[PDB]
C-alpha cells in the first residue's frame, strides 16, 4: 500500500542520516575498528530482529551519543592499557548477555522511579554539549591538519590520507559544515513556518536533514579540485580494517592472549553499558522486556564487532492492524538501512564536513526542549522578561538560580570526569544524580519548590 | 556635555561605517578615480556645511545606493564613450548649480505629492536588490579571481594586485562574509530580544555593524599567511589614484580636450541625478526643499574637487532617537562631521579592513533595508497561503487575487528597471523609476479601483 511506502521512506531516512554520521564518528575515534559498515548492518540486524520479536515496534534501535562517548572512552581505556578494543568488547558483551539474564529473575522494574527529570535533563544536556565539542574538535583537527598558509608542497603523497597540509581543504571543510548546519536549521524554521501549502512545507520539512546533506554533498560534488575528506565506506559488505579484524571476532585475544583478569573485570563495564542503554530507554518512552532484547542483541552483536543500540523512540510521532503495520514498515526500514551498504559510491563521496555538521544541528535541537537549557537562558533574561511558567512563578528567581547552579556544576563535573582518564565512570557519576535530586536537593530546597522545577510532566 | 559625547560617537560610527562601505565599492567601480579618501572628505565637509546652514540639523548627508548606482552608470557611459569620467562629473555639478537656482526662480512644491509610497518602495526594493546582487557579484569575482585548484604558483608578483590565483583567499573571502552577515544579524536580533539589561542591550544592538566589523577585522589579522583584499586608504590627505587626477580638476579636461557637445549635453545626467536626490530626500523625509537645494548645490560645488555628490538621509539620526536642543543637534552634527574627516588619519586601522567583511556589511544593508518596504511583506505573501495572510487592510478589504496582480505589476516595473539597468541605459534608470508616477496616476486605477488602490498604497 502506498501508506507503507511514504512512511518506510520517511523512517528510513531519519534512521540512515544518524546512522551515517555515528558510523563516521566511529570510524574516527576507533580507528576503523568499528565503521560505517559495522554500523549499518548492526543497526539492519538488530532492526530487522527487534522488529519480529519486540514488544512494541514504535522503538526503533540505532547508535546514539551515549554510546559513541562509551566507544571512545572504551578505546582510550584500552588503548593506555595496551588491550585489544574489540575482544574488551566481546567480553562486555557476554556480561551484558550475562547481566540482561540476571536481571529477569529479580525484575528490577523499581528503578524506574528513581529516574526523574533532574537526571533525564542532565543527560541531555550532556550529550548535545558533548556534540557541539565533538564537531567543534574536528572542526580544529581539520585546521590543524591543514593551515592556512601561503605556500603548501603541491606535489603530496595521499594514499593513505594526506600527509601535509593541503591548500583549501580546511576552509572548504568549515564552509561545508556552516552551510549544513545552516540549511537544516533554515529547513526546520519553514517546516515550523507558515510559507508553501502545508502538505509540501510539512514533507519537505520532514526530509530537511536528507535534503541539506544532498545539498552539501552536491556543493563538494562539483568542487572538483579541492580535497575534503569523505566518509569511508568499503565496497561491500566488509569490516572496513581487514589488517585489523574479521567478521567473527575469536574471543581470548586477536593478535594476543586476552587476560583473565580483562574478563573478570569486564563487569563494570557492562554495568555503563546496561545503565547508559536504561538511561536511554527511560528518557525515550518517558519498557523493561524490549531493554532486555536490545541489551541481549546488543551482547551477541558483539561477538561479531557490531555495536551496540539504544532505545531511541522517534518513530511514534510519524507512525492488530496497525501493530502489523508498524512491524512490516520497521523491519523493511532495517532492510533498507543494511541494503545501503551496497550504494558505496554514493556514500563514498558525502564529506565528513556535512556529518559534522548534521551533528552540530543534532546537538542544537536536541537542546531545544530540555529544562535546564530554559532555566539557563533565563538566567541571562531580567526576571521580568521569565515565562509564565510554574517554576518561575512558585519559586523565588535566586532559588531557581540556584538550582540552575548546581545543575551546572553536575555538568561541569561530568564533563572533567570524561576529560579525565577515569571517563569509564562517566556513566555511574550520571547516575550519582540521582540520590544527589533525592537525599541532598531536599536538604537545601523545599517539597515545593523541588516539585516544581523538577516535575514529572 | 556627556550626553552629547554619546550621540556624535554613535552617529560618527553609523556615518562612518556606510561611509567606508560605499568608498570600497566606489574604487572597485571607479578604478580608485574616486575613492575611501573622497568620499570621507567631501562628507566631513558637506557636514559641516549642513549642520553650520542646513534647516533641519537632524538630517544627515552621505553616499547612499542611489548615487553609487548612477556613478557606476556615468563610469560606465564615459568609458564606452571614452569620456572623462572625473571631468564630466564637473559639469554635471555646473548644471546641478543651474538646476537649483532655477528651482528656486519655480518653487515645484506639486512634485512631492506625486510621490507616493508606490515608487517609493519600488526605489527602496530595487536598492535592496542591488545591493544584494553587488555583494554575490563581488563574491563570483573573488572566486574567479582565485579559484579552488590543485596547484597555484608558489610566488606571484602582488605589488599592483595577485597577478594569479591564490590558496585560501577566495574561501576566507566568502567566511568573512559569511560571518559579517551572521554577526550582524545576530546583533540586530539581540537588540530586539529579551536577554541582558535592557540598556545594555540596547546599546550593544545599537552599535551591531561596528562590532561585527571589529570582530571580522581581527579574525582576518590572526590570518598572517592568507592574503585576502584590503580597504585601499592613502596616507593622510591624499587623492585615492594620484596618477588619475590631482584635488581640483580642469572643468576643460584633465588629459584630453572635453567636447562642447557633452558640456552641453550634461544637463540630462544632472536631471537625472536631481531627481535621484530628491527622490531619495522625499523617502527619508517622509525646509525639505531648502535642505534638498543646499545638498545639491553643495554636491555640485564638490564636483569641482572630484568629490561625490552627498543626499539626504535620517538612518543614523533616527536610530539615535526648544532652540537648545537645535544648537545641540547642530554642535553633533558637526563633531561627528568632523570626526568622520579626520577618520583618514587612522589609515593603519582602515588598511587591516579587508572588502569581504564591508561587503558582508552590504548584503546586511541590503537585507535589513527590506523590512519596512509593505512590497517586501506582498512579495512574501505571494508564497503564504491565504490563511496565513495578516489583519492589514490591503489583506482585508482586497480580494487577494487582486492583491497578488498588484504585486505582480510591481514586480514587472522591478524587472523593467533591472533590465535597464543591464543595459547600457542604465544612465536613464533615475527617469524609468519616476515613471512609475503616471503608471500608479494614470494606468494603476485603468486596471484597479479606487477602494483597492488606496488599500494598497496609503501614505501611512
Ligand atoms: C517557485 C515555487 C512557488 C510556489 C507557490 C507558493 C505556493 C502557495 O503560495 O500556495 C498557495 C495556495 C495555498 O492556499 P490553500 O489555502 O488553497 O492551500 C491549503 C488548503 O486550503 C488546505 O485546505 C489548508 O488546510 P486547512 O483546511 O486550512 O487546515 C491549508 O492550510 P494549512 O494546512 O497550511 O494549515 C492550505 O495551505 O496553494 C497554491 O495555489 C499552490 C499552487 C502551486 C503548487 C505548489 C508549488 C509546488
Ligand atoms: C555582562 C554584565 C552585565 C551586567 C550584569 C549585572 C546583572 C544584574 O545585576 O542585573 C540583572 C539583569 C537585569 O535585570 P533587572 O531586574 O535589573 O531589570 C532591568 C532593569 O533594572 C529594569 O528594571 C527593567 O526595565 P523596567 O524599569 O522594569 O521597565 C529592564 O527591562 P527593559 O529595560 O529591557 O524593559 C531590565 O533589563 O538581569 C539579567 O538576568 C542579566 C544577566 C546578565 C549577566
Ligand atoms: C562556526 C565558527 C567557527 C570558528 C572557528 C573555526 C575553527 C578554527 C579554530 C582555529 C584552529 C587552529 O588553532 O588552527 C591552528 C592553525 C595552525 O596550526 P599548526 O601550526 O599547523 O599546528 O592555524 C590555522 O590553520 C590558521 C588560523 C586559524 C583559522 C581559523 C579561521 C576561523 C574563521 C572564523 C570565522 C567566523
Ligand atoms: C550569568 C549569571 C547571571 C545571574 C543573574 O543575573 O542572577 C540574577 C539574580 C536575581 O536575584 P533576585 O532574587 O531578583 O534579587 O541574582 C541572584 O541573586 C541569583 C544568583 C543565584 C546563583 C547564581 C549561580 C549561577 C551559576 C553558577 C555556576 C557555578
Ligand atoms: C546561498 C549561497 C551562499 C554562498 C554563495 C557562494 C558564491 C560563490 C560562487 C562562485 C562561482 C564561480 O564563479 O566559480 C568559479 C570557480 C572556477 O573558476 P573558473 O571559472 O575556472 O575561473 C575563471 O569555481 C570554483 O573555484 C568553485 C566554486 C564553488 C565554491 C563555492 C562553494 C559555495 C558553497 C555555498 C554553501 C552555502
Ligand atoms: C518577469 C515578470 C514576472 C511577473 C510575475 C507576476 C506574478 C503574479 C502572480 C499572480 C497569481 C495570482 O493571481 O494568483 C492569485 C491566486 C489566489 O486565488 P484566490 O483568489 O484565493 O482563489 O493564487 C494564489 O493562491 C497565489 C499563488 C501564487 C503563486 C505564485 C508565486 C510566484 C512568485 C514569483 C515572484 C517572486
Ligand atoms: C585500521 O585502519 C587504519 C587506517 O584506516 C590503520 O591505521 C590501522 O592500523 C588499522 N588497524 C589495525 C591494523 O589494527
Ligand atoms: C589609477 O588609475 C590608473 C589609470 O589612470 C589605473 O591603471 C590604476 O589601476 C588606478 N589605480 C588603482 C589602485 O586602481
Amino acid at each position: 500500500s502506498p501508506q507503507v511506502l511514504a512512511a518506510v521512506i520517511f523512517i528510513y531516512f531519519a534512521a540512515l542520516s544518524p546512522a551515517i554520521t555515528f558510523g563516521g564518528l566511529l570510524g574516527e575515534k576507533t580507528r576503523n575498528q568499528m565503521g560505517v559498515s559495522e554500523l549499518l548492518i548492526s543497526t539492519a540486524v538488530q532492526g530487522i530482529l527487534f522488529a519480529l520479536l519486540g514488544a512494541q515496534p514504535l522503538l526503533v534501535v540505532g547508535f546514539s551519543g551515549p554510546l559513541l562517548v562509551f566507544e571512545e572512552a572504551f578505546f582510550s581505556f584500552c588503548e593506555t592499557n595496551g588491550l585489544e578494543y574489540i575482544v574488551g568488547r566481546v567480553w562486555i558483551g557476554f556480561w551484558l548477555i550475562l547481566l540482561v539474564v540476571l536481571v529477569v529473575a529479580f525484575e528490577g522494574s523499581f528503578l524506574v522511579r528513581f529516574i526523574s527529570r533532574y537526571t533525564q535533563e542532565i543527560f541531555s544536556f550532556l550529550i548535545s554539549l558533548i556534540f557541539i565539542y565533538e564537531t567543534f574538535s574536528k572542526l580544529i583537527k581539520i585546521f590543524q591538519d591543514h593551515p592556512l598558509q601561503k605556500t603548501y608542497n603541491y606535489n603530496v603523497l595521499m594514499v593513505p590520507k594526506p600527509q601535509g597540509p593541503l591548500p583549501n581543504t580546511a576552509l572548504l571543510s568549515l564552509v561545508l559544515m556552516a552551510g549544513t548546519f545552516f540549511f537544516a536549521m533554515m529547513l526546520r524554521k519553514f517546516k515550523n513556518s507558515s510559507y508553501f501549502p502545508g502538505k509540501l512545507r510539512r514533507v519537505i520539512g520532514d526530509f530537511g536533514v536528507p535534503i541539506s546533506i544532498l545539498i552539501m554533498v552536491l556543493v563538494d560534488f562539483f568542487i572538483q579540485d579541492t580535497y575534503t575528506q569523505k566518509l569511508s565506506v568499503p565496497d561491500g559488505f566488509k569490516v572496513s580494517n581487514s589488517s585489523a579484524r574479521g567478521w567473527v571476532i575469536h574471543p581470548l585475544g586477536l593478535r594476543s592472549e586476552f587476560p583473565i583478569w580483562m574478563m573478570f573485570a569486564s563487569a563494570l563495564p557492562a554495568l555503563l553499558v546496561f545503565i547508559l542503554i536504561f538511561l536511554e530507554s527511560q528518557i525515550t518512552t518517558l519498557f523493561h522486556l524490549d531493554l532486555l532484547l536490545v541489551v541481549g542483541m546488543g551482547g551477541v552483536a558483539a561477538l561479531f564487532g557490531m555495536p551496540w543500540l539504544s532505545a531511541t523512540t522517534v518513530r511514534s510521532v510519524t507512525h492488530i492492524q496497525e501493530v502489523k503495520e508498524q512491524r512490516i514498515s520497521g523491519l523493511l526500514v532495517a532492510v533498507l538501512v543494511g541494503l545501503s551498504i551496497l550504494m558505496e559510491p554514493i556514500l563514498s563521496r558525502i564529506p565528513l564536513a556535512v556529518l559534522f555538521g548534521i551533528f552540530l544541528y543534532m546537538g542544537v535541537t536536541s537542546l531545544s526542549g530540555i529544562q535546564l537549557f530554559d532555566r539557563i537562558l533565563l538566567l541571562f533574561k531580567p526576571p521580568k522578561y521569565h515565562p509564565d511558567v510554574p517554576y518561575v512563578k512558585r519559586v523565588k528567581t535566586w532559588r531557581m538560580h540556584l538550582f540552575t547552579g548546581i545543575q551546572i556544576i553536575c555538568l561541569a563535573v561530568l564533563w572533567v570526569v570524561k576529560s579525565t582518564p577515569a571517563s569509564l565512570a562517566l556513566p555511574f557519576v550520571l547516575i550519582l544524580t540521582v540520590p544527589l535530586r533525592r537525599v541532598l536537593l531536599p536538604l537545601i530546597f523545599r517539597n515545593v519548590e523541588l516539585q516544581c522545577l523538577d516535575a514529572d510532566d
